């Protein structure tokens, strides 16, 4: 019945985004001129220093100091007084190089074991659930605002927090909206706080689910002028639930970022959301979980199962069925299927990975084919 | 109806384990002298090299480097030829330390907001889910058996898969096992293969669970020498889902180790685990997954929600009324109600947060109290 729910978001720039952010902008540009090479690259970010340590299998050669600094002035940390300087803090590399020296390709079995969740629900127009869908939104306005010299005395890190209320099923409204900003010496709270509200909170969160009762908490603790890698620790794969669902749904421990797409922790992910996706687009459920899960050099995966919880319009055993059918979730069937060797990986660091549409995992193409074989209706 | 899950679980070092271990150690050491310290220590893990960094704030004075050595001596790693040597092993410090300088303590605001998920159900002896169990034991048996000079040809690094066929609710048994061990040149892989199956399977999963059908995978691509940090990486917060429950249920972003219980990340976790254990262990429910949110500076929950999955014996309002009745889940609550002040620490870096009875959220003392205000019965 009524009861609520929380998801988090951070932004860019809080550390351990910066640390996926890195990763991935590592692994983009190996794949610009390697789509074949195996990446698993893992950052640590600290106050005075980045540490980029990996092992890559590849015959790109790429200039990790630079790679790390222009990432690290985009997010904008760019004078000691933030924090963190991106064009004099200490970048270290301990990635380790190998150079590369089953008849049918897809066949070839799974690199390392794994289950992975995908979610879709048709609680929002991008088949996300609507918590970490506006968390998402509110760190990213703050970025776009940021960045745009609308409010130009916010600095990068920042988080959101907001927690929906529902009676069964139906998002009722938000009960509270928590939103923390680095900002520079020269504003005071106040004077933040209307600007959050205005130009942040407001544009982003749905009116008539914003009411009186909505506790909004803008720099609750104040002030927060240094953030960034100063006295914190960024390192990847620690904002895994913001990168997925916001905790809606499930997640089997994996991260993605640094994680070229023949890691199943990362393109098995990325095709369950696209079979959740597909089958909640096509109105086979309202709302869809699915295990994946893959044991080592087994290529078939070892486990599928779905959870339309009670919201089917087939029965799940159907629903089962179609799963294989249109969709090859062998290790290199996903590639195939998603069209993955390509240097789209940087993007997907922050602002979350999933409900976004313009990534080959979100499009909703075998929509009615999926419907067909499960009637036509 | 019948439908299968899966849960992995690595040993104590597989490497980000023992980057969580380190990163607990070091805690459990400085709350040993300073019960008080706040602590947040992140370790990352590679070839050559343990890099522990973090803020403490404290008076204790601790050897990051003597702790790390001799964590990395008790998994084992112990000569060139495994992978990594804890007697040769570089280790590098970037811990910034700083010294300690509402009326009510426990009235004091949460630092750092978040949410956190607790879980319990009545599937195992320990209120656990089957697979996570089943797949720590697993594990476990391997580390207790190699440390224990039965199987001494095995070396530290190790996964375990378990994947459980249930009917609904109920397990039906175990569809595959996967277990791969790292291991000594001496010795060849059929007949590791028997010695895996005798010593470590065998005795751990239940028989009648166990059948013709079971596809058991042992070292699946054989050979697997080498391991540890050799090659890989280890970091804290990696393993977050074996860790908890492993994918049963939920989780919000957070990682445990290396923080000190004043970080809701860890202490609200713990309590959650500790309020479903009770609720269940009262039959209030079958099985019962809890959220607590909080908002940085506010000391009350920012929610609650609990989700008693169709399996209640009293209304689930009555229920989150009850919560609130028996659980302080304020901040300093938790710490309080849970005696959370002390090394306890480190042994919950391998094997699993939750499930072992001998840690003050696994004990069910609020039992019957909460059946009692919930109608005796
Ligand atoms: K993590
Ligand atoms: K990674
Ligand atoms: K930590
Ligand atoms: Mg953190
Ligand atoms: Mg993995
Ligand atoms: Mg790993
Ligand atoms: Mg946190």
């Amino acid at each position: 019945a009524k009861h609520l729910f929380t998801s988090e978001s951070v932004s860019e720039g809080h550390p351990d985004k910066i640390a996926d952010q890195i990763s991935d902008a590592v692994l983009d540009a190996i794949l610009e001129q390697d789509p074949k090479a195996r990446v698993a690259c893992e950052t640590y970010v600290k106050t005075g220093m980045v540490l980029v340590g990996g092992e890559i299998t590849t015959s790109a050669w790429v200039d990790i100091e630079e790679i790390t600094r222009n990432t690290v002035r985009e997010i904008g940390y760019v004078h000691s007084d933030m924090g963190f300087d991106a064009n004099s803090c200490a970048v270290l590399s301990a990635i380790g190089k190998q150079s590369p020296d089953r008849a049918d390709p897809l066949e070839q079995g799974a690199g390392d074991q794994g289950l992975m969740f995908g979610y879709a629900t048709n609680e929002t127009d991008v088949l996300m659930p609507a918590p970490i869908t506006y968390a998402h939104r509110l760190v990213q306005r703050q970025a776009e605002v940021r960045k745009n010299g609308t409010l130009p005395w916010l600095r990068p890190d920042a988080k959101s927090q907001v927690t929906f209320q529902y009676d069964d099923g139906k998002i009722v409204g938000i009960d509270a909206v928590v939103l923390s900003t680095q900002h520079s010496e020269e504003i005071d709270q106040k004077s933040l706080q209307e600007a959050v509200m205005e130009e942040i909170i407001k544009p982003i969160l749905p009116a008539e689910w914003l009411t009186s009762a909505t506790k909004f908490f803008i720099n609750p603790t104040g002030r927060f002028v240094i953030g960034g890698p100063m006295g914190d620790c960024g390192l990847t794969g620690r904002k895994i639930i913001v990168d997925t669902y916001g905790g809606m749904a499930r997640h089997g421990g994996g991260a993605f970022s640094g994680k070229d797409p023949s890691k199943v922790d990362r393109s098995a992910a990325y095709a369950a959301r696209y079979v959740a996706k597909n089958i909640v687009a096509a109105g086979l459920a309202d709302r869809c979980e699915i295990q994946v899960s893959y044991a080592i050099g087994v290529a078939e995966p070892t486990s599928i199962m779905v959870e339309t919880f009670g919201t089917e319009k087939v029965p799940s055993e159907q629903l089962t069925l179609l799963v294989r059918e249109f969709f090859d979730l062998r290790p290199y069937g996903l590639i195939q299927m998603l069209d993955l060797l390509h240097p789209i990986y940087k993007e997907t660091a922050a602002y979350g990975h999933f409900g976004r549409e313009h990534f080959p995992w979100e499009k909703t193409d075998k929509a009615q084919l999926l419907r067909d074989a499960a009637g036509l209706k």
